[PDB]
């Protein structure tokens, strides 16, 4: 049975401009490889995180929630049953939140994240810091519930709130979370980065203010879910992050853009994997030339039809094209927003993975 | 208790007058490394006897057996995944004007090679062929299938003026592999010769890469999992194609953070929550000093994770190196500084072989 390569082009669709003579970047672009794919394949229009459905997981049964999402955004590996918070490094002089953002200071934020990444009891606390005051906290351990309130008072002038239950399933999490917040409180207050800050007249981040608690749900392995072996040629911390949540191997291949390498690598993994998602990227003439680049990097694809199925799709409604060998052509000859609307296919994020499994046999 | 093994790769030794007759390591402001030496066991490790790596024996593999082979290793260095049972060759794109090898390197032209590499990467039923291209004429072929043999010769004749060699079996068990290879190479030279980049070369008075010359056929042996060899789950925080590829060989999870010492160090620390072993590879005189100082800053988190991890730090070469092992309640053996001089005062006198032992028999 054949392998699958699903290539998602971010940004595509777009609208016409009189700059490209009232055509989209996609219809303006010299795109012979994508056009070839179209003429030798089946064609259509797809519409709906769109990336998660594509991978065959209904979002909203499986959507992990904003907390864990941030944690994904900031490197960081969560697991089902883990509790995630969005966090701010903030200032707390004499028991009142004076600046929920610690002036948006960044220096040292990294060592402060580490210093308050720890274990206590059966529990494990991970903090990682992003841009300015932004940060994420991931807790893991027994009994975790997202049925709790926020630490963040939501405005200057209030003390940090004690976490409260919400409903009685949260009682444990709250007791545990208030005890962690205190712990982090002293460590933060005592750290040299912050003693440095007061001296030099800067605002210290001596509170980790947490909010938007979200529990990571069931989420079956990629294998469990789709009984196949999965790889992502993805650059972007959250996709890299999500792919690892579902246990698919990840490969970056960046540059010192590198479309060629991402396609060539995705073709390589065809040897050792059943399914390879490769995610592309994200002024009109420029948008055009970028597509023309992308198309040149796609020459490998026309010849693996005997051993892989190839899907290209964008990410309201976006073109989609399916090619493998022995596929009967739709009658569509170009790949773009108009011409592809004459395709036989009218599908949804969710049908993609099915059509892919069938073309593969 | 998890293990983080930090290999300081290319550890500037040999004293220099510039640093007042001290080493880069000895002159570097090293409080974190030194902290570990104070709170731990110290000594000198002798990397394994007679060779591009001592990393292999740290992950607990005797490099005498299951060294992959020069073929596989080339492929490994171009970022190609290999698995047990594949055949791997070093390769050159070459010019072949009517049956004779005229330039064994296609003049070192690189432009368009990767597309040529692609066009001759293909499934021919039960066998699969993957060619990736490197700097200049440099290439590798990996071939996958049932019962390949490396008991075969070379397609490369080693000098200009001769024809490409048909592949001969060097023993009865390579007769099948030779039949497959010769047909593939004939198929390949027909694809190449007709490609647009080679046509746009003869057109433009350049040297076409119309021939794949293969040599050093090597079959990647059985090689246990990392879990199979060591009975734990491992990850590598490494950049560097060869090392990443080997890590995928051993079936460990590979992670590449991209001078992000801090970030590699703290990714390793985050991985200790879900992996029992994590390998981390870090790659004039005052500048070398100032790098070691930059590395030392990155190791700040390590100071506080000994309650649930074991930290080890050594060097490697690019000749014995310093090594320090730390965890909670280890029993400091009296050395206070990390460098190739003061680490000699420590208790430990060991080889790369011994490292797994000290680690795992120290994590409980």
């Amino acid at each position: 049975m054949k392998s699958i390569i699903l290539i998602v082009l971010d940004g595509l669709g777009d609208r016409p401009g009189s700059d490209l003579q009232n055509r989209t970047p996609l219809q303006a672009a010299f795109r012979p490889n994508l056009n070839w794919l179209a003429s030798h394949g089946i064609n259509g229009i797809m519409h709906p995180t769109s990336h998660m459905s594509l991978l065959g997981y209904d979002p909203k049964v499986y959507y992990p929630g904003r907390g864990p999402f941030e944690a994904l955004g900031l490197g960081m590996d969560i697991r089902p049953g883990d509790l995630a918070f969005r966090a701010n490094f903030a200032t707390n002089r004499d028991g009142v939140i004076v600046d929920r953002r610690a002036g948006r200071e960044n220096k040292g934020n990294e060592e402060l994240a580490d210093a308050i990444s720890l274990d206590m009891g059966e529990y494990s606390f991970r903090v990682k810091s992003g841009v300015e005051h932004r940060a994420a906290l991931v807790v893991s351990g027994p009994d975790l519930s997202d049925m709790i309130g926020d630490s963040d008072p939501h405005r200057e002038g209030l003390p940090p709130e004690k976490i409260r239950p919400t409903d009685p399933s949260g009682d444990r999490t709250a007791e545990v979370m208030n005890a962690y917040l205190e712990e982090a409180r002293r460590i933060l207050s005592d750290h040299r980065v912050n003693k440095e800050r007061v001296k030099n007249g800067r605002l210290p981040g001596n509170e980790l203010l947490v909010r938007s608690a979200g529990k990571v749900p069931a989420i079956p392995s990629f294998t469990e879910k789709n009984r196949m072996k999965g790889a992502c040629v993805v650059g972007s911390p959250w996709l890299k992050g999500l792919c690892r949540l579902l246990r698919m191997d990840v490969f970056d291949v960046p540059g010192a853009s590198n479309y060629r390498g991402k396609i060539e690598k995705a073709v390589d993994l065809t040897s050792s994997h059943d399914f390879v998602l490769v995610n592309i990227k994200a002024n009109y003439p420029l948008k055009r030339d970028v597509i023309e680049d992308i198309d040149r990097a796609m020459e490998p694809l026309k010849s693996i039809g005997d051993h892989a199925v190839i899907c290209v799709t964008g990410d309201d409604p976006v073109p989609i094209v399916f090619y493998t060998d022995g596929v009967m052509n739709d009658g569509v000859h170009l790949f773009d927003e108009l011409s592809s609307a004459s395709g036989s296919l009218r599908i949804t994020s969710y049908n993609v993975m099915d059509i892919l499994m069938q073309l593969a046999g």
